[PDB]
């Protein structure tokens, strides 16, 4: 059976610099999210690593994924994780690999770079409406820690 790959490329902007926002939401993710989201996260768990390249956490939902860091580019703004273990996968979906890249934008921000990469198996039935509901909820996650930075202008400065 027939091995693909499904790439789907977006962006969205910040006023926030790149170095700020790597530092607080990529950097400071398992503290950061559950302070702005309490209702997103019930748990969140290193199985093996110490928070590097090669570390594998265990995620619950207020619903359960494992992910797998595979880059870390702490000079570039370059993050990359891998979905390892979820409902999201299955015979069709082996398996969901993800890149953010942080650029800096002439106002002065943040354009958001994502790269979502589905590891495919046999026929591929991929709907636009799930990829567009994953986006929408990305969308407002990034907005809260936006709002947060602005609010609180002394943190991860």
């Amino acid at each position: 059976a027939m091995a693909g790959v499904f790439t789907y490329e977006t962006e969205f902007t910040s006023v926030i610099p790149p170095p700020r926002l790597f530092k607080a939401f990529i950097l400071d993710a398992d503290n950061l999210i559950p302070k702005i989201a309490p209702q997103a996260v019930k748990c969140a768990e290193i199985i093996a690593g110490a928070g590097g390249v090669g570390t594998i956490k265990k995620i619950t939902f207020g619903g359960s994924v494992t992910h797998k860091i595979d880059g870390i580019d702490k000079e570039n703004f370059v993050y990359s994780y891998s979905l390892i273990e979820g409902d999201a996968l299955s015979d069709k979906i082996e398996k969901i690999s993800y890149e953010t890249k942080l650029v800096s934008s002439s106002d002065g921000g943040s354009i958001i770079k994502s790269t979502s990469n589905y590891h495919t198996k046999g026929d591929v039935e991929i709907k636009e409406e799930h990829v567009k509901a994953g986006k929408e909820k990305a969308s407002h996650l990034f907005k809260l820690v936006e709002g947060y930075l602005l609010a609180n202008p002394n943190e991860y400065c």
